[PDB]
């Protein structure tokens, strides 16, 4: 990620994350895209395809806010996004999710990538009962110490621009997010999982630099909208 | 302070395997050579002795930490490998996670240099040990070079051919994608000819085995051309 790209992204506090495998009505998408969120991120687990990413991105391009793709696989990578976020799932037991899939993507597209718009994210999946934990083969048996060690790894050795604490499916352990933040300095802390109110949004946004809100969008659009009130 | 501790200026490093034997005379010869640093790759007692001798000379002494048992004070820098083409997460960051849980409170990270390794010799011990994918085409290596330089943005990419001399066109292809990341090359350098050919591509060559096989040839490996 370039210095200008991180200057812009460091200002973001709230991102609405859309799963292209899910359907979202025009009314709901319009409410999301016209809201006070800082950016829309397309991301999913399995079932992220060229067709469904194309279909969703085409509807979102009708709006001016930043649109980013969290790359899930090679098939769905495509031009047109403002930034590309690439997870390396640090607690995955499978190298495909560390850099194996990335390697294949770089072989295919490396010739023409603008790496200043690519943000490599150190991702730690923390909820066992989630499609992302199952999909990424994550080891979720993690203690606060494990998380602090991953935070030191990301901030001091890899020095990645973003560490993403992912609790997809439930509201996370606030003390753990706090513990991780104490080790992050130049790396931004993104947190996602279970946020469905102004209060949960505010609580996690007081610790993380940027909160990611996703599932609530499909369950209660008005509750989703309250999450931008940080 | 000085060019001496600036890793970006180093062109040649003699790498010692503390499990191997080296005479005091041969060690002094290495230490008084124009190499830029000595790198040691828990046989702790030979290591403490080894360090005591090298410290009689004004040259950087660094430790490459291979396992959690390698942890140890007294070095100028601590180089930590991540084997990017390993098929086992322990060698990407699993072992590193355990080491940080144990020692992360006591480490000064400014002295730690993370090395993005690509192990290239199928018939080597490290490849077997790390379960490395060594079926690398030039395109595979170019993609790992982009990954290290642009995504992980590590300070060092280390191409390791272990006991054999590698493929110059592949090391060349790699070098073309590296800008801020320094290229270390190690593998079978046993002559001034080989040292010179690789040092014209890599930023720093690492010379190890020849030290134990023929000290005279090893000493000739410091004769390279200007960068």
């Amino acid at each position: 990620a370039g210095a200008g790209a991180m200057y812009d992204i460091k200002k973001w506090r709230h991102i609405f994350k859309l799963d292209p495998a899910k359907h979202i009505s025009d009314d709901d998408l319009d409410a999301i895209c016209m809201s006070q969120t800082d950016a829309i991120m397309i991301g999913g687990t399995d079932d992220v395809t060229e067709d469904n990413v194309i279909h969703l991105m085409s509807k979102i391009r009708r709006y001016p806010l930043p649109l980013v793709l969290e790359i899930s696989n090679i098939e769905s990578v495509m031009p047109g996004f403002d930034f590309y976020f690439v997870p390396t799932v640090l607690n995955s037991t499978d190298v495909a999710f560390h850099n194996g899939t990335l390697l294949e993507a770089l072989k295919t597209y490396g010739h023409s990538i603008d790496f200043e718009e690519v943000i490599f994210e150190g991702y730690v999946v923390c909820n066992a009962d989630s499609k992302v934990a199952k999909h990424t083969k994550a080891n979720t048996d993690l203690t606060t110490e494990d998380l602090e060690a991953y935070a030191q790894m990301v901030n001091h050795m890899y020095r990645l621009p973003v560490m993403y604490i992912e609790y997809s499916g439930i509201y996370g352990d606030v003390s753990k997010v706090q513990a991780v933040s104490e080790h992050l300095t130049e790396t931004q802390l993104f947190y996602g999982g279970g946020i469905s109110s102004e209060q949960q949004a505010t609580e996690m946004a007081a610790i993380a630099d940027t909160i990611i809100v996703g599932d609530i969008i499909y369950k209660d659009i008005k509750k989703a909208l309250k999450t931008v009130k940080i």
